């Protein structure tokens, strides 16, 4: 930890370039998934050690679940194993999606119930099989009804991969959210591109 | 000198046309009077817009919040928006303001423009966020109905003043947009900074 005079209350990661990541290593694009496992973890640990309460995670959306087969199927691996890796350490989880589709993996339904693990030192939300028009439609006030209500409102949001954009993510939450964007592929995290988007955040 | 020949061009701009208060406060004036020096700026990305084919532009006014402004401010905002609309009204425009008119805050001088008016040629269609709320525009619809209904999909949104939030414009509009800031204060507006923003968009 750099010393800070404020931290967001509320970080998204949009975990984003795992494709390009693996395509420029000579991989096949599906391979990226699985390196975007130990960067989740690296930002997490951070989190806790200098105090960021509550962070949310992209994982992947409706439309994602489009893409062949065989990015489907390690995209969903390694939100999977990113959801069980989170769970050894103290984290209170709560992944949030469509669970009424074939694309929901199973292994993920425990977590629609935000669950404490070890000591619940920072509340982690996933976003996986994700809809914008689900969320907001889950509702027909209605806007504490959407289907993301029990994740609050994003002070900040980081996207990895250099494209400045939501793609979808929380239209409620980041309404006001301050935007840095990494370019750096997803799996090239270092802590410094975190201790970058908080010195943006507080000196705004 | 030149305009750039574009391989792809967006079909639906947003603008947020920050800095003219920080603009006036740096030339000394009073923070009201920095938003007379935008209609100028405003009236040539419009004639940038007519030259290079730009279909559509979408103008953040004032939001609801904002009218709780110093009162001398919010006249002056307020006097801004209603000449932007009457100026490019004289400019081949089809206009459209959308804002909550159920409102003593919603200026009755645009209640002419509150359904979409082609007005000479019809060479582009601009709209015009006055008295407007993401909260007003989503609950509107007690999502083919919110208040925003007719300003479509945004394609590319630019914001003018360093802040890298979306503010809340238009939250369904702009789910994907990309999202290019500008550094520099609106009234300081560069035809440069608008070929900067595509130059951005056609590159993702
Ligand atoms: C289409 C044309 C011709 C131009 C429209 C752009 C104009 C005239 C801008 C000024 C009016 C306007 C939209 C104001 C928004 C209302 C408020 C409260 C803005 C906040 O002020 P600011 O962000 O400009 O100032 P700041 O960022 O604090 O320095
Ligand atoms: C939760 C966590 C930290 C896990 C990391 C991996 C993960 C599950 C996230 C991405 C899912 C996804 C469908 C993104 C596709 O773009 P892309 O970013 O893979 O590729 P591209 O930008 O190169 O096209």
């Amino acid at each position: 930890t750099p010393k800070f005079k404020r931290l967001p209350g509320h970080i998204a990661i949009i975990p984003d370039g795992n494709r390009r990541w693996a395509l420029d290593r000579g991989l096949e694009k599906h391979e990226g998934y699985k390196h975007g496992i130990v960067p989740g973890l690296e930002l997490y640990d951070i989190c806790v050690k200098i105090g960021i309460g509550e962070v949310t995670f992209f994982g992947f959306t409706q439309d994602n679940t489009k893409r062949p087969q065989i990015q489907r199927k390690a995209f969903v691996d390694a939100c999977i194993k990113s959801v069980k890796e989170l769970s050894k350490h103290d984290a209170e989880l709560l992944v949030v999606g469509n669970t009424n589709s074939d694309m929901f993996p199973k292994e993920l339904l425990a977590y629609t119930k935000r669950t404490k693990f070890g000591k619940g030192k920072v509340r982690i939300n996933f976003l996986v099989n994700y809809g914008w028009y689900w969320d907001l439609t889950y509702a027909f006030k209605m806007i504490e009804n959407i289907a993301s209500a029990e994740i609050p409102r994003i002070d900040l949001l980081i996207r990895w991969g250099g494209r400045r954009r939501l793609s979808g993510m929380l239209p409620v939450q980041t309404v006001y959210s301050d935007i840095y964007v990494v370019d750096e592929m997803w799996p090239d995290f270092k802590p410094e591109h975190l201790f970058n988007a908080l010195e943006f955040y507080q000196d705004q």
